[PDB]
């Protein structure tokens, strides 16, 4: 079965933004009801306002379903609010797998953080695109996920690129990786 998925927009964007992924998860066997898009306020996505919403938001979604991880999928300054929420809130315990979409990830982060769960580590798949010009690709690799870089597809583009979409899929069935808990 599948772990919730809080999905996670990017500044200036809104829940809707993943209306496509959103249908694409269902023809794919996801719960159209299980798929949990949050609104942000902050226009700019800083994370002291961000992080403590969508902590909140999860604690939520967590109290509600009854189960016991969620998974992400995060959109640009969406994917530094997670590893915020991972880093410096409450959120080590409570991810199962992330897939961030041309992520703003080192803001926070240059490595892919396992949690605070040593029964099951944080798996990541960061996408990212040579054609963005939004967020820059260094800012999304993160040291220990699988990175997967795509061409021509822009940044907000990557809310219905079909390659997107197929990686999405790997990674919310645990395709994701996180080698940071092994030795170099």
């Amino acid at each position: 079965e599948h772990n919730p998925v809080v999905m996670v927009h990017g500044m200036g964007g809104a829940s809707y933004n993943f209306a496509s992924i959103k249908s694409y998860l269902v023809t794919q066997g996801w719960d159209r009801n299980q798929l949990f898009a949050i609104d942000f306020i902050d226009k700019t996505g800083n994370n002291r306002n961000n992080g403590p919403r969508l902590s909140r938001f999860v604690k939520d979604v967590l109290g509600k379903t009854g189960a016991k991880k969620v998974d992400i999928v995060a959109h640009s300054m969406g994917g530094a609010n997670t590893l915020y929420y991972i880093k410096n809130l409450d959120g080590g315990d409570k991810i199962e797998n992330v897939v961030t979409l041309g992520g703003a990830n080192g803001l926070v982060s240059l490595r892919a953080l396992p949690g605070t769960d040593p029964n099951q580590k944080i798996l990541y798949t960061s996408v990212y695109s040579s054609a963005d010009m939004i967020v820059v690709n260094s800012l999304s690799r993160l040291i220990g996920a699988r990175n997967v870089l795509i061409h021509g597809v822009g940044h907000i583009s990557l809310l219905a690129s079909s390659q997107v979409k197929g990686y999405i899929k790997e990674g919310l069935n645990g395709g994701g990786q996180n080698t940071n808990l092994e030795h170099h």
